[PDB]
């Protein structure tokens, strides 16, 4: 029954959600009994360069509160050489973990967590940052809400959701490439596994999502909107793929019943 100090207040550990090689994620309560997620980051064995890495993030995170609540949030933390602790907004389960545990999902539901995935993506791009690495663990699900926890600036893991332009890169990256990501997650919430899962060779995946040939299938569905969406966001021109501000006033955000 442990217990830990952030910037004076004291929080008493309940259990750990997260491990990372040098991090991780606490289930903690306050003097007054409410609920937050500490992480912990351990710094005794780190570079510059991903030091100055962790610094921007929390600046960034920090910045970025205001601006939405679709963004998670950062009440407080503590900074060492040693160590950095991260008071937290608290979440019931990551996307990720709720996709895999959730066969049927909700056209309602799906609809509501994609604006909010667009909302949290938008405000980031605003500012200049691109995250390049979207996938559903990015996102935590809160009071029913999906909330944004990373913006990729800071450090198995899957290429099911990289755009062809990083690949064929081999900057090159622009807000498109979180579309294509985010895109991916739809498919997935749509049709149940990710535009190239059923491809095994990694290789032969990577030559599949940057291959012009290769159909990507598009199952007919009662959601004639959710269809287009899907079919501009993974549209391997970046120039051609539909942009965020578009996807906010597309008909299947904007309508209501379809
Ligand atoms: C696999 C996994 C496990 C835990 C989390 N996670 N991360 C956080 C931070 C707010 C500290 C970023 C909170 C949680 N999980 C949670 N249930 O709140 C996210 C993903």
């Amino acid at each position: 029954f442990q217990s830990m100090s952030v910037k004076g207040r004291i929080y008493s550990i309940l259990k750990q959600i997260g491990s990372g090689g040098s991090s991780k994620v606490f289930q903690v309560l306050n003097e007054k009994k409410q609920i937050y997620a500490i992480k912990y980051v351990n710094l005794e064995e780190a570079d510059n360069q991903t030091l100055d890495s962790y610094r921007n993030e929390i600046a960034y995170l920090n910045k970025l509160q205001q601006h939405s609540d679709k963004i998670i949030r950062l009440y407080d933390y503590e900074i060492t050489d040693q160590y950095i602790y991260m008071v937290m907004e608290c979440g019931n389960i990551d996307l990720n973990s709720w996709l895999k545990k959730k066969k049927s999902i909700d056209p309602w539901e799906r609809k509501s967590y994609w604006k909010n995935m667009l909302e949290a993506v938008h405000t980031i791009h605003q500012h200049g940052i691109v995250h390049s690495d979207l996938k559903p663990a990015n996102f935590l699900i809160v009071d029913g809400m999906l909330k944004l926890i990373d913006f990729g600036i800071a450090n198995v893991g899957t290429v099911n959701y990289m755009p062809p332009e990083a690949i064929k890169d081999m900057s090159k990256i622009s807000p498109k490439s979180d579309v294509w990501s985010l895109g991916c997650i739809l498919y997935y919430m749509t049709y149940g596994k990710t535009p190239f899962q059923q491809i095994i060779n990694q290789i032969s995946k990577l030559h599949a999502i940057i291959d012009p040939n290769h159909e990507i299938e598009f199952p007919d569905i009662p959601e004639k909107d959710l269809q287009d969406v899907l079919k501009c966001c993974l549209k391997r021109d970046p120039k051609q793929r539909i942009s965020i501000p578009e996807l906010l006033a597309h008909p299947y955000v904007q309508i209501q019943t379809h």
